[PDB]
């Protein structure tokens, strides 16, 4: 409803204010997520960066607040200011490992140094690296819980191989950064090159799917990694010197083979 | 296989010795996961943290061995020795939030100084934080993918609310047991004191099940949601200064509700 949102658009004005006169600190003040990104819908939160000059300070706030007849949910994260800015080097937690754009909307800043360093639509943040190890001890795994029938054990280990088989894939696929979480499902799924049923075989691994069985699922699993491996470059900067020199020397596949 | 099994134990004793020669800086060698707690089938690694006395040495080695006519795989993290156990005070990331005992078997270390401090039968980890405010925004991000037919979304987003459910159990029920992270299913399923359908919810949730629909896993995140939510203490030191006051003031529960 638009009086909702328009009054959803007056909540995070006047909230800018209210962070400023609360945080005699703060040096900036970034709205974030959905009304950042303008695709929030009826539950969305109102999502806010304080960023503040205060060394090691870390924060959260939240709120609950009239528009209209609702009530919505605000949020701020309250963080040293260096501290925020030098997360850019880190991957994100939400992206399945893909290199994210975390969407920024500066509202307010101190001064017109800090608003020069801090005016930017995202904070960017690298992929995740390349997890050849755990992926084929997941697989491991997978295979263990399929021999002693604990169904659970399968689909949980290949909950664990869907995590983890994206960081394996990203190097080879056309680069694709995300902005949220929903948005790295579509990445995913929209990989140009990828082993043999990997779509429908990620979505059955990562538990997302109306149907599956742990025969099914540890199938997929095994398609998955058997199959990524395959298409990796034998690079030992990109996926460690051991692994690189155990695929050349035929010992991966051949233990997967076994 | 017993000979196979006899011959992973013999190679364990050997992969010790070779990897004292190896790192002239080992002070300590621990077996870990399944060859540490006894519990190994035929696809399991062999597992080894080698703590040096080099500081800030990080490095993730992997060989592939024969045992018989068989290949084992075989891990060695070799970390700092004060960095590995100075991690007992970070909480697991494979637990759900479960505070945990990492299992180790100390198979060799150079003086009994470093025996008596690191010959102990596990590490542990303390339970991660409650985390109220990110459970209620994920069913938010159910309740807007329900709203626009989205069922990947309303998956996704459940994932998140059982994830983030045991955390808040944790504090309402008896300390868990928990070495591995299929046993943190275990301890989560066996949680006492739980909402109506608690089991069979998270299950559905996490994605860990044969069959569900977008409908039935949005219907077991609002249960399972509402259910702990009501069953929390209004603790300030537990949940967070705001949470608390807001819950103590039925603003949660009117914003969950509305």
């Amino acid at each position: 409803e638009n009086l909702y949102f328009q009054g959803v658009q007056h909540t995070i004005a006047r909230w800018v204010d209210r962070l400023r006169e609360e945080y005699a600190d703060a040096v900036a003040i970034l709205l974030k997520g959905s009304y950042a990104r303008g695709d929030a819908a009826t539950w969305s939160d109102i999502d806010f960066d304080v960023l503040v000059s205060t060394q090691d300070v870390e924060d959260y706030r939240t709120w609950i607040e009239p528009v209209g007849d609702r009530l919505v949910h605000i949020s701020a994260a309250v963080e040293w200011v260096t501290g925020w800015e030098r997360d850019t080097v880190d991957p994100s937690s939400w992206s399945y490992g893909l290199p994210t754009q975390e969407t920024t909307r500066l509202m307010w800043a101190i001064n017109d140094e800090t608003r020069r360093r801090l005016d930017r639509p995202y904070k960017t943040h690298p992929a995740a690296e390349p997890e050849v190890e755990d992926t084929v001890e997941a697989l491991g795994k997978i295979r263990n819980a399929i021999a002693r029938g604990d169904d659970l054990g399968v689909y949980q280990s290949a909950q664990t191989v869907a995590k983890l088989v994206p960081t394996l894939l990203i190097p080879i696929n056309p680069p694709v950064t995300v902005s949220h979480a929903r948005q790295a499902i579509e990445a995913i799924l929209a990989f140009p090159r990828v082993p043999v049923g990997f779509a429908a075989d990620w979505l059955t691994c990562l538990g997302l799917v109306e149907e599956r069985s742990a025969r099914s699922t540890a199938a997929a699993a095994e398609r998955m990694v058997r199959g990524v491996l395959e298409m990796l470059p034998t690079d030992p900067d990109l996926l460690g010197e051991d692994i690189a020199r155990l695929m050349n020397a035929g010992l991966l596949e051949k233990y997967v083979q076994q």
